[PDB]
């Protein structure tokens, strides 16, 4: 997004 | 909550 | 802020 | 791995 | 540890 | 590193 937005699924992502 | 949210308690601890 | 904030730009921060 | 690895692929992806 | 060493149990846990 | 290296000291860092 920069800003990291994190998720969990296990897999963490981070997304910009 | 699965969005990772970050807390500085020092450890850090993820919590979804 | 503790909350923590991501953020990326290269390296990551971590802002309180 | 559970042990936490951190790449950064951009996405950042934790990997275990 | 400084160096913040991740680990997922679920909470994630950043140990110093 | 890419492998992320995480450190504290406030504010977090995270170096490639």
């Amino acid at each position: 997004v920069a800003k990291l937005v994190f998720f969990a699924q296990a897999a963490i992502i981070g997304l910009m």
